[PDB]
């Protein structure tokens, strides 16, 4: 098919500090996909999502979509790229078990399930979710803290992969969840310390999605990635960062600089529908990596990925 990677630009609001503080609100919305920062140029994106907006509303403009994609057959990878305290955890996850504050992987679980549900006897579904975070080059099982350092592949197809992932199965939204709170505790086993531990610690959950109708017997199949990132402010991100980079304009693209990179590999160059959040913060007081942030979704909202089914 051809399309770009959609990207998305969410301000959250300003905290204590800020507000404490004085400070004042920076950007300035103009339409609905176009942001403006003092007096400087207009930033123009897929969307603009500022502080006010819902995470239901979050959701409909940038998640909704890829799901019913990768039931559709197709990849789909959705991570909030930014810097720390931005809002990526909020935005990719949000208050887990709230109706109105969950993020969205929680939503994306029940959209999920709520589109199967509906649909005919036939073609059965099998979806299984694994879950884990990287630190210093290196992965480590969410899903069971024994494993730490597991590595990537090619598949058949000759696609990367991380193996030996310990990859659970679930029927209903509600699995998901205890999936997720069983990471986000055999996370909490952990001495350096939290707070710390995640700012340069990128968590990813995976969800595998796989049907077959068994009338036709006709088959399809997705990955869909949940990425949060962890904080951009100035080493995998600088892989990413460059992995991308090398992508706005025939050149070499460094995948293998970071095994992330690696994974997400089909996601910027491969058969993958994906979309990216980028959160922003609105006092000046970081009116920097404001600049470096927003210029890094526009140079990715130039990259076009080639998708097809199967």
């Amino acid at each position: 098919a051809e399309c770009s990677i959609k990207v998305m630009c969410r301000f959250r609001p300003l905290n204590e500090a800020e507000i404490l503080r004085g400070d004042k609100f920076i950007p300035k919305f103009k339409g609905e996909e176009t942001v403006v920062i003092g007096q400087g140029k207009p930033y123009v994106f897929d969307r603009v999502l500022p502080p006010n907006t819902t995470q239901e509303q979050v959701y409909n403009a940038c998640a909704k979509q890829i799901v019913k994609d990768v039931l559709e057959g197709y990849n789909g990878t959705i991570f909030a790229y930014g810097q720390t305290s931005s809002g990526k955890t909020h935005t990719m996850e949000g208050k887990l078990h709230d109706p109105q504050l969950m993020g969205i992987i929680p939503r994306i679980a029940h959209d999920i399930f709520d589109h199967i549900y509906s649909m005919d006897e036939n073609l059965e579904f099998h979806i299984k979710v694994s879950y884990f975070e990287i630190y210093l080059d290196k992965i480590r099982d969410l899903l069971d803290v024994s494993k730490t350092n597991l590595a990537v592949h090619e598949d058949k197809n000759r696609v990367p992969y991380v193996k030996g992932c310990t990859e659970r199965f679930v029927s209903s939204p509600e699995e998901v969840m205890d999936v997720i709170d069983e990471g986000k505790a055999n996370r909490h086993v952990a001495v350096t310390n939290m707070n710390e531990h995640s700012s340069r610690s990128h968590s990813i959950f995976l969800i595998n999605i796989k049907q077959e109708n068994v009338e036709t017997e006709k088959k399809l199949s997705g990955k869909l990635y949940l990425v949060d990132l962890a904080g951009s402010e100035k080493k995998s991100l600088s892989a990413l960062g460059n992995v991308i980079s090398a992508l706005a304009e025939k050149t070499h693209v460094p995948y293998r600089d970071s095994k992330m990179t690696r994974i997400l590999q089909d996601s910027l160059g491969g058969n993958c529908r994906t979309t990216i959040v980028i959160c922003c913060s609105p006092s000046v007081f970081n009116e920097a990596e404001t600049k470096s942030t927003l210029m890094f979704g526009q140079r990715a909202k130039t990259i076009k990925n080639t998708v097809s089914v199967n």
